[PDB]
């Protein structure tokens, strides 16, 4: 089709959008259509001839739809949220007509130096050390990746080739094979399994290092790890801290860990991909000192800073050291910072995010939600018959029915049965335990209240 | 915002939209802006308070296009096309509306589903062997990846794991770094640079195999190489054959590079990501025959099949073979298919695009590119002072002045200089050489003849 064509039909395709958004409430938030249900609905080959746009609007709403997990339900309690935002979708549809492919600086100028720009306003915003901004004459900088899980395997990997540089240019013998061989990382028995698949990729030893009462990893597991592996021939070269573990949204202790990977020499990643959102809120500004330390710093604004996905932010204290795995002020060649070597216009969004919500706007989001999360923390308080099972800080709250895991699962099993709200559970050392997140932008008291009673009232049958 | 400004703000992106495309020709194609050009234009921070809509989209005309390099505009004739359809756009703003996260079956069913299904049509418009197809009972499949380079990276991952495999389950009591010290992966020496690129990723060696006369990889060199090294201690274990290189947009030969992979027990990689395209097209579909050979087959639909950015198709025989690298019939977990754990419906893409436009559409599509391309040929064919480097079979043609490197960079750089057309370069046997793609969407016999013309004339007044 052509121009005028995409003015009708476009826009009511943001009329759908708009429906679609605007009644989610009305949706049931998981499907009850069985695992390959979609084939038997649709044709075995590409028409030969067009379809309706009509007929494939329709086609959205009787046979994908039935099939759609909505997370932008108020009802959506699961995971971690995902990111949507009237301002990233506008962007993203700019994006796709400009349709560039800045895997080089002349393929779109803009594409890349607008990323840049973007990466230093959200540093800043979020008050990271000057080291990790480009500037115009500083080593480090930001990048967008298409996920916390690559940016995670992006830093290994660069840590690998460092390691590897150095212990061959003072041993000329050595081969990368060797070295390979005894390379070790370590991240939180909490730790997202982006790390292992990263270990996996990259081909080294993981270990997990045990976290205290709190869920957190502390300096003294670790040297502890280090030490007997190191007398054990190992060499430790990568270490992941994580920011708001998936499990309970616990927190390493950055300020324990950050010192110790200096003297020991060891690449420190941070993944906070969840909870790095709220650090531009100065109430939870602490909870990332110690980045001071890190080589490499990561969060998802595809998660909690509205910007929907396809967008992990990264930065780094000294470009080449990211640069050199896949080969100052001004980047020009991000074809060297990740994996693929293609890439959209991806900063349009942050950029229509962060202007058209001003960075007041996006505190706010972060804390109604934090406040959300504690109203639902209380009520669990409230009742004698349940318990809080992880100090709540931001969106998350981990709770259970005073019990058995039996008990437990129970509850889980008839709360997705009722199919009005939709909850996920978790292990927290061997026991079962029930997680409560806040999701959706338009999250509102009365959903949680509402929420709450449903729980309450079904805890309550079973419990007879 | 709610819905009912994006409402609004959604429709007027729509007509921006359209009147950039409409008007697009009015456009110089590559930007005159200095590297560093926009920094000094934004401002150093994040606003506090929201911005107009207004005001952003201004930005975007006065700020954002002056670094923009117009793939889109008929007279982009650089590198190969990227896609650009309204049926995708229109498909990917329903993607970002739905907003979910396929990192499993249960976080959307039919984000999961409909790729496959979508993955089935499209081989089957390849007319690919059904060992690719998913159907109800096939161990094999097809997955969408972010892109061509991921795609290969992913595919020599999954051959280093298997391999490894193998030789432990032979010489029970073999380390793997010992494996990857002799372990050897073969390319052309025109294949795209991807592959070193995943070479580097996986910690293996890669070596060229020299290309015959017409610039294709053959049985013979494959073979010599093969002997060379198993006779020196290493191991071959993966093979990238590309069916339309970047430099001339060469084909490796398949029926007699398949055999030697299989008897060798080699893992066969084919990257054809510009020209498979062409192959839903009976007139070239034999460029692909020797698939029948290949463990992993991917192609482009971002860039020659009119689906936007972020949609690379990859098949494989054998799932498991995949699966297992990152650990029939019905797909659950593609998250072992790729590098990253989240995913969006990209898939609704393809479904939009094959919807809208038919087989029949496609079709058009492609042979009308090469019908152009070959019109550009004629004319230099025509006027003795030129020259056509390489076999022109679909939409690029590498063409030459008569006489030295230092004459043809000349022209080059006169060209880029008028700023009318945009045209870049490449070495075929080290020999400075002009390349010209037919890219846009729109382009038509029109801008063809006007773009040689343009051409000539320049070549002629450097003649004097
Ligand atoms: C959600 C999460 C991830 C996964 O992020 P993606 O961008 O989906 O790869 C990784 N680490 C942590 C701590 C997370 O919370
Ligand atoms: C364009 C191209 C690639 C790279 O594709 P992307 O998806 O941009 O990474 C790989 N191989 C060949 C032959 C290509 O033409």
């Amino acid at each position: 089709m052509n121009a005028s064509d995409f003015r009708r039909r476009g826009k009511e395709m943001v009329d759908y959008m708009a429906d679609y958004l605007e009644g989610i409430e009305g949706r049931q938030v998981y499907p009850d259509v069985q695992p390959g249900y979609l084939r038997p609905l649709i044709p075995a080959t590409a028409p030969q001839e067009p379809d309706t746009f009509e007929d494939i609007l329709q086609d959205v709403e009787k046979i994908i739809m039935p099939g759609v997990t909505h997370w932008h339900s108020p009802y959506f309690f699961a995971y971690f949220p995902t990111a949507s935002s009237y301002p990233a979708m506008l962007a993203d549809m700019l994006c796709g007509a400009i349709g560039c492919i800045g895997f080089s600086w002349a393929a779109s100028p803009a594409c890349t130096e607008l990323e840049t720009v973007m990466m230093d306003w959200l540093g800043k915003m979020l008050q990271l050390p000057e080291a990790f901004l480009a500037g115009e004459a500083g080593e480090g900088g930001g990048v967008i990746q298409g996920s916390a899980s690559e940016a995670t395997l992006v830093a290994l990997l660069a840590a690998r080739t460092k390691v590897v540089r150095r212990l061959q240019a003072a041993s000329p013998g050595l081969t990368q094979g060797a070295v390979l061989e005894k390379l070790v990382a370590y991240a939180s028995d909490q730790a997202h399994s982006s790390v292992e698949r990263a270990g996996l990729i990259g081909g080294v030893k993981l270990k997990a290092i045990p976290s205290d009462g709190k869920f957190a990893m502390r300096a003294s597991a670790l040297q502890e790890a280090l030490e007997r592996d190191k007398a054990a021939g190992l060499i430790p070269f990568f270490v992941v801290a994580t920011l708001g573990t998936t499990s309970c949204c616990s927190f390493d202790n950055l300020l324990e860990v950050g010192p110790i990977c200096h003297e020991e020499d060891i690449w420190l990643h941070v993944d906070a991909a969840y909870a790095g959102s709220a650090f531009i809120c100065p109430e939870f500004r602490h909870l990332l000192n110690g980045v001071e330390f890190a080589d490499s710093f990561n969060f998802n604004p595809h998660k909690w800073l509205l910007v929907n996905f396809d967008c992990s932010a990264m930065w780094v204290k000294r470009r080449t050291d990211l640069t050199g795995a896949f080969k100052s002020g001004l980047i020009t060649d991000y074809r060297h910072w990740q994996l693929p070597l293609g890439r959209r216009f991806r900063s349009l969004k942050m950029w229509f995010v962060f202007r058209m919500y001003g960075v007041k706007g996006l505190q706010a989001y972060i804390r109604k939600h934090v406040q959300l999360s504690h109203e639902f923390e209380a009520f669990v308080l409230q009742d004698p018959r349940f318990e809080v099972c992880a100090e709540v800080t931001l969106g998350l709250v981990c709770f259970r029915l005073k019990g058995s895991d039996g008990l437990n699962e129970a509850l889980l099993e008839r709360i997705n049965s009722a199919r009005k709200i939709h909850l996920v559970p978790c292990r927290l050392r061997g026991q079962f335990v029930l997680r409560f997140a806040i999701c959706s932008r338009k999250v509102e008291s009365g959903h949680v209240r509402l929420a709450w009673e449903h729980i309450r009232g079904l805890a309550a049958e079973l419990l007879a």
